[PDB]
């Protein structure tokens, strides 16, 4: 399935230091409405924190669910989330060594 992670960033003078694509009206890939990271800015908060990666999917911004929203609503959430932004993200979970069935 997926690996989930909570990542907390402090906003800087140039924001959070990443770009997003995706949204119900802006799919990154077919039939996926998710918000995905497309760019991490050198010297920005995301880069300096080290945890976020390109093509991570952002599911939540503080208390705002962004799993299935229009692009502008995700941008809005990220803009208005305040000085400390808690991101719930997911990415690929590598196959396990074994699975109990
Ligand atoms: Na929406």
């Amino acid at each position: 399935m997926f690996k989930y992670e909570e990542i907390v960033l402090e906003r800087g003078n140039s924001g959070l230091g990443f770009s997003i694509a995706g949204g119900i009206d802006n799919p990154h890939v077919p039939d996926d409405p998710g918000i995905f990271i497309t760019k991490i800015i050198p010297g920005g908060a995301a880069a300096m924190d080290g945890r976020l990666g390109v093509n991570d999917c952002v599911l939540r911004v503080n208390e705002v669910d962004v799993s299935e929203v229009v692009h502008s609503r995700a941008v809005e959430a990220l803009k208005e989330a305040g000085p400390v932004v808690r991101l719930v993200v997911r990415r690929r979970q590598p196959p396990p060594e074994e699975t109990s069935v």
